[PDB]
């Protein structure tokens, strides 16, 4: 009888100085491989997204978190495996842009069509285009938008909107800087405001900040983008206790949780990375985050409670979880919050697997928008950049390194990344593919159209 | 009938800027990947090791290459792939070192022990193990070593040497920096020394040098190594045209090519990437080296004659090809250099992709050894390190990075990268594995014992 495995251990199987004992398989795979496939239809889809975690990103955290002949019950649990191109287009000349922004990339994966970095949800010509999401619901299908950054952020935000420039978080922005999206100059809309339009069942991250303006226009005119939401049936959620209270999600009773002001917090404090970190330094080992919360619900808590409140939907259902953070430590040259965030998701895709293992036509899929600057170097390297040495758990240390950028962030990078599914349909992501063949994967596997 | 495919066509299948005119696949996976598994027996395998290639450095040379939604006929045209980690040990202390070098980690593959930094063939207890090609010659099958570099360098050299150190090339180094290893101390001997030892059927590639020196004992002592060669009855080869005179290679008549002095000529020279290079400096336009030569078998050449003159082998064969300078170009931070080199096993690649489509029971592999320092960023980027701005096939420049080194060379780096294969076992690389996995998969799929 077909039953779909997830890779149990992957980790080293013993003596890692020892003959094998550093190998990660125990026999032949083709048989649990040949047992993974399946064209029937994805009754739902999981898109869990690590903004910018590229290999180094999941090898660094793995090294730290789960020793190197570790092993991780999320991240690494998925059998099929490919490389994926994110490349974007250059507004004015159509060609390949080699570093794509988060804005760009999301857009790719939920629309299909590619675009100009800071572009959400338009094509070069800043034509809208429709996102999976508004795609499933249209079908009918439950949605979820879950995010540890803020709602008006790029990668959950081109779910649900459609302006010229990922700036345009809501009313003021959005009139300076998107002019043609502005509601009072009949536009759609600012990013806050369309994303009060689309309506997912369930959306869940930070950002309250946002919420706080009025618009300029429009029959909520003059009161708050906060105001709007309940008045137009939105059921709002500020902490983790009033998250759990809630036992639907939907149509009527939509579920809107603002868990911050801005970005939620970050899982594990340590220092920036620094010129000649590594020898100048001691090593560093992460510390855990005192103001995280007790309040706060962690990703692996938004994920659940969302799969739960969108698995009543008969039909099936959509729902997108993005770890945040991992991209925005990075360029900040922080190795134990870039890491944190990382571990962070590992728990968040691992709740995904539960549910989609048990579930049975369940889609899930694991991967990042772009490649960022992190690099593991040797411990006594000289760089020209911001290093840092950090004990890993195998009492080991390990530096981090960081050097494509004189100014304050460290960059994206454009190599092909990891790329991994688990469920009916995630063939797919094996071999090399393009961020917008992800568009048209989860489109075919709900069988959308 | 069962017939295993190669991607055909992985390439953006029409107008970048239009909806999913971006997209790399035509259809859904599931049934092409069901046909490209199979356990049979492997009755021969193609290892390809890519020094230093990672997925930064593929999709660069891609990029460069073949434009952004280009495709690579070899490197990217293998259905399976996979993500292996490559971590070291400390001598010392047992534990893991997280930036292998490149003796090191072909020790994994070629005896699944893992060792140090350095090491080629044995252990942290100095202890040697048989490499993957002495028991395939032990078993009878033929053999082949082909690579870019010095014969004595560590990918090559890893094959068929277990020195305590990567340095002793030949006998004198050898004497002052292996000593137990050493000729009149009653060792095995230098690298080179027992080159001509394990006796593969074909070895091809530069390092012509060492071969001038005169052994310190033994039987051929006081002769140099290159007489001792031909004396051993080995038939030497220096050019192309007498390389594709011989129309036979085996134990009796075993083949040995040594086409340059050092390591073989680079494909395209170009400048070094340099400290603002990208603002400071106009793009730049990879040319095609001139002193490569008419008289210097290409690396798809010394590929193709050797799998001719292995088939003729009824039993099978096992054959790794090593395109040598990726690694040494990027560490010398020369896009361009680094570049040509990946086309110019992309080529090698494929003529062993097209040997194993027809003959039916051959298992190709495609690797690198570890990820390197190379960066794909933005073209404004104002960085730490060298760099320099590249004019794409796409018409549209493309920025190269190196920063992890103040010293003269740029660094490997650590995180896990691409494996891919084709053929019967290669779904053994699919998913996250350890390169000492490598060599028992090599081990079994052609049931060596
Ligand atoms: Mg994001
Ligand atoms: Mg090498
Ligand atoms: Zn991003
Ligand atoms: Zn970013
Ligand atoms: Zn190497
Ligand atoms: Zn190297």
């Amino acid at each position: 009888t077909p039953e779909m495995p997830v890779l149990e251990n992957r980790a080293a199987q013993g003596d890692i100085t020892a003959p094998g004992g550093a190998r990660r398989l125990t026999g032949d795979q083709t048989a649990a491989l040949r047992d993974s496939l399946s064209d029937k239809p994805a009754k739902n889809i999981i898109l869990l997204i690590g903004d910018g975690m590229g290999d180094s990103e999941i090898t660094a955290a793995r090294n730290y978190a789960e020793g190197a002949g570790g092993f991780f019950k999320g991240i690494d649990a998925l059998p099929l495996t490919g490389q994926y191109t994110h490349y974007a287009l250059n507004k004015k000349t159509g060609k390949p842009d080699y570093v794509t922004d988060s804005a760009a990339s999301a857009t790719a994966w939920s629309t299909g069509v590619k675009t100009y970095n800071g572009a959400l949800g338009v094509d070069i010509h800043e034509k809208d285009h429709p996102t999976i999401l508004e795609m499933a619901k249209a079908a009918g299908l439950a949605t979820g938008n879950v995010s540890t950054a803020e709602l008006q952020d790029a990668t959950p935000a081109a779910l649900v909107a459609h302006v010229t420039s990922r700036k345009c978080y809501g009313p003021s922005a959005t009139s300076e800087k998107c002019p043609g999206n502005a509601l009072e100059k009949g536009g759609k809309g600012s990013i806050t405001e369309q994303l009060l339009n689309a309506r997912a069942d369930v959306t869940l991250g930070g950002g309250a900040k946002t919420f706080a303006e009025t618009a300029t226009a429009g029959e909520w005119q003059g009161k708050t983008l906060r105001e709007q939401a309940q008045a137009r049936g939105y059921q709002l959620v500020s902490d983790a206790a009033s998250l759990n209270s809630v036992t639907e999600a939907n149509q009527q009773k939509p579920l809107l949780g603002l868990f911050a002001d801005g970005n939620m917090p970050v899982r594990w404090l340590g220092p920036k990375a620094t010129y000649h970190g590594n020898i100048d330094k001691p090593a560093v080992t992460c510390t855990p985050n005192p103001q995280r919360n007790d309040s706060v619900p962690t990703l692996a808590q938004m994920t659940d409670k969302a799969i739960e409140l969108l698995s009543k939907n008969e039909k099936g259902f959509f729902l997108q979880v993005e770890g945040a953070s991992i991209d925005k430590q990075d360029q900040a040259a922080n190795p134990c919050g870039q890491i944190g965030e990382t571990v962070d998701l590992d728990e968040a895709v691992q709740r995904a697997l539960e549910f989609a293992k048990k579930e049975g036509n369940t889609l899930v899929i694991v991967t990042a928008d772009h490649a960022h600057a992190s690099q593991i170097v040797a411990p006594d390297t000289k760089a020209p950049g911001l290093t840092q040495a950090l004990n890993t758990k195998d009492g080991a240390v390990m530096v981090m390194s960081y050097g494509n950028s004189e100014e304050d962030s460290q960059e994206h990078t454009g190599s092909q990344l990891r790329i991994a599914a688990y469920g009916p349909h995630a063939a797919n992501v094996v071999g090399l593919t393009d961020q917008t063949d992800l568009f048209y994967t989860m489109k075919a596997a709900l069988g959308l159209k």
